[PDB]
């Protein structure tokens, strides 16, 4: 059973993704997250190498879950009558980025730079493994408060990466690009970059830039907090209306605002240890 291998703790959250609990692996006291996803709520189905019908989320996690710690790793999974249960690694202590920004307000740019860089490395990792996340946002990023390391979670809206158009989307609308809003189509990397622009704005301003469809389509960015000119430029570049006008990942990481990033541990020591 899975009830014998894991001791279940408190509910960490629930929503469109399902219900996720804190847990402990009994054999070694490893901290885990236990994620329950209802079968009736799964639309994207995938196939395992051994030829098993499994949620796409599981396929994506396995493609991504090796070694590099910028993405939360899938440790095991189980099928139940009406659901799947995923066992995931859990950092401790940890706080998600949404809560972190909520508590602290807009982040100092040195901190925003470190966090954003780490998110970029994680997304680049996903793309390298042939996985598109499709729901990059503050709630789907965990902060390891001791090591200053960020982790990307929740691949339940994700897809295999491809070079042709996507015409389906079930991620977070306020992070979705104007081409999705207007035409119900987008390409993976350029849509990802748009969401990264929303994420970076959120980090340095303490809130997302657009609320309504018409604001997304107009794409006019206003800064409500003092933000450096280099940072404003990078944000407005990621949020270009035309997907082809958006930077590549290489271009983002070579942008002047992105230079001299702190190491994760330096980041924790300066900004998180308290
Ligand atoms: O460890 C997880 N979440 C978590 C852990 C500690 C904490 F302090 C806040 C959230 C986790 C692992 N996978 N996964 C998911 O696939 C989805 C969610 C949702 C939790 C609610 N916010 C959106 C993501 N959380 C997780």
């Amino acid at each position: 059973p899975l009830e014998s291998q894991y001791q279940v703790g408190p509910l960490l959250g629930s929503g469109g993704f399902g219900s996720v609990y804190s847990g402990i692996r009994v054999s070694d006291n490893l901290p885990v997250a236990i994620k329950h996803v209802e079968k009736d709520r799964i639309s994207d189905w995938g196939e395992l190498p051994n030829g098993t019908r499994v949620p796409m989320e599981v396929v994506l996690l396995k493609k991504v879950s090796s070694g590099f710690s910028g993405v939360i790793r899938l440790l095991d999974w189980f099928e139940r009558p009406d659901s799947f249960v995923l066992i995931l690694e859990r950092p401790e202590p940890v706080q998600d980025l949404f809560d972190f920004i909520t508590e602290r307000g807009a982040l100092q740019e040195e901190l925003a730079r470190s966090f954003f860089w780490q998110v970029l490395e994680a997304v680049r990792h996903c793309h390298n493994c042939g996985v598109l996340h499709r729901d990059i946002k503050d709630e789907n990023i965990l902060i390891d408060l001791n090591r200053g390391e960020l982790k990307l979670i929740d691949f339940g809206s994700g897809a295999l990466l491809k070079d042709t158009v996507y015409t389906d989307f079930d991620g977070t609308r306020v992070y979705s690009p104007p081409e999705w809003i207007r035409y119900h189509r987008y390409h993976g990397r350029s849509a990802a970059v748009w969401s990264l622009g929303i994420l970076l704005y959120d980090m340095v301003c303490g809130d997302i830039p657009f609320e309504h469809d018409e604001e997304i389509i107009r794409g006019q960015v206003f800064f409500r907090q003092r933000v450096s000119s280099e940072c404003q430029h990078l944000i407005r570049w990621c949020l270009a209306l035309r997907p082809s006008d958006r930077p590549t990942f290489e271009e983002i990481q070579n942008h002047p605002w992105m230079q001299d990033v702190l190491l994760p541990q330096e980041t924790a020591e300066i900004h998180l240890h308290s």
